[PDB]
C-alpha cells in the first residue's frame, strides 16, 4: 500500500520491480494532499527506470496538480533533461499551465537550459503564452541573459510567421497580402485537447487603408525538426469560433480555415472547439490578422 508511495519519493527500483509483478492491485494514480502522483514523484527525482515502468504500468503522463502542474513541468524546473525526453516520448502535454500562467518552457528558459528549449519547442510547444504578469517565455529568456535560448525562441518564431507568409501566398494566389499580426500567432497541439481557449489585446493603427480587413487563419501544420510546413486546405479540425461569445463564421462554406475575426479594441477573448484525434501528431497555428484586398 502506503510503501510504494515512500519507495518512489526514494530509490527503491527492485521493490517497484515485485509490487509490479505482485497479486496486489495498486491505484498508480493516487494523489496526496498535494496532489502528486507517482508519475510526478518519479520525475521529481530523476529515477529514469522508474519512468519506464510506469509508462509500462499504464499511468497518466499528464496529471495535474490542484494548483496545475503536470510531471513535465516538475521535471523542467530542476533540468533532468533526460526525463523530459521521456515524457515526451510518452504523449506529454507541452503547454499546460500553472495556477501563475507558466509552462515548462517558461520554467527552461528561465534557468538557462538550451538544450530543453529546443526538445520541447521541436515536439510543438508555444513560445508566446503570457503569464498571469504579462511576462512571455521570450523577456525569461532575455533576462536570464543566456544567447543561445534568446536565439533558439526568437528564430523559432522567425520561421513560423515567415511560413504563414508563404502559406498565404500559396493558397490566395497573390491577389490578397498580410499587412500587421493583430496579436502573437499561437500554436496548439491537438493531442493535447479538443478546446483552445486564449485572451489578447487589440490596439488599432490610426491609418486603416480602406478596403483592408482582418481575417482570422488556422493553419494546420507539422513540425519535422527545426522545418514546419502548414496547410489552409484539407481535412479541418475546426467545428465552431466564439469571439467574446459571438459565433464567428467563415468566409467560406467550403473551408473552415478562414474565419471572420472583426474584434474590438481591448481586451478581447477568444476560444476554438476541435475535433478530437487523442493520436494526431497536428499542431495548429492559429493568428488574426489584418490584410489588403487587390
Amino acid at each position: 500500500s502506503n510503501v510504494l508511495r515512500d519507495a518512489v519519493k526514494n530509490g527503491d527500483y527492485i521493490t517497484v520491480k515485485v509490487a509490479l509483478n505482485s497479486n496486489e492491485e495498486y491505484n498508480l494514480d493516487q494523489e496526496d494532499s498535494s496532489g502528486m502522483t507517482l508519475v510526478m514523484l518519479a520525475a521529481a527525482g530523476g529515477q529514469d527506470d522508474l519512468l519506464r515502468l510506469l509508462i509500462t504500468k499504464g499511468a497518466k503522463v499528464n496529471g495535474r496538480q490542484k494548483n496545475g502542474t503536470t510531471a513535465l513541468i516538475h521535471a523542467a524546473e530542476k533540468n533532468f533533461l533526460t526525463t523530459v525526453a521521456i515524457l515526451l516520448e510518452a504523449g506529454a502535454f507541452v503547454n499546460v499551465q500553472q495556477s501563475n500562467g507558466e509552462t515548462a518552457l517558461m520554467k527552461a528558459c528561465k534557468r538557462g537550459n538550451s538544450d530543453i528549449v529546443r526538445l520541447v519547442i521541436e515536439c510543438g510547444a508555444d513560445c508566446n503564452i503570457l503569464s498571469k504578469h504579462q511576462n512571455s517565455a521570450l523577456h525569461f529568456a532575455k533576462q536570464s541573459n543566456n544567447v543561445l535560448v534568446y536565439d533558439l525562441l526568437k528564430n523559432h518564431l522567425e520561421t513560423l510567421s515567415r511560413v504563414a507568409e508563404e502559406t498565404i501566398k500559396d493558397y490566395f494566389e497573390a491577389r490578397l497580402a498580410l499587412l500587421e499580426p493583430v496579436f502573437p500567432i499561437a500554436c496548439h497541439r491537438l493531442c493535447e485537447g479538443p478546446d483552445f481557449s486564449t485572451d489578447f489585446n487589440y490596439k488599432p493603427p490610426q491609418n486603416i487603408p480602406e478596403g483592408s480587413g482582418i481575417l482570422l487563419f488556422i493553419f494546420h501544420a507539422n513540425f519535422l525538426g527545426k522545418e514546419v510546413i502548414a496547410r489552409l486546405c484539407g481535412p479541418c479540425s475546426v467545428q465552431a469560433v466564439v469571439l467574446n461569445d459571438k459565433f464567428q463564421l467563415p468566409v467560406f462554406l467550403d473551408s473552415h480555415f478562414v474565419y471572420s475575426f472583426s474584434p474590438v479594441a481591448g481586451p478581447n477573448k477568444l476560444f476554438i472547439r476541435l475535433t478530437e484525434a487523442p493520436s494526431a501528431k497536428v499542431k495548429l497555428l492559429i493568428g488574426a490578422y489584418r490584410v489588403q484586398l487587390q
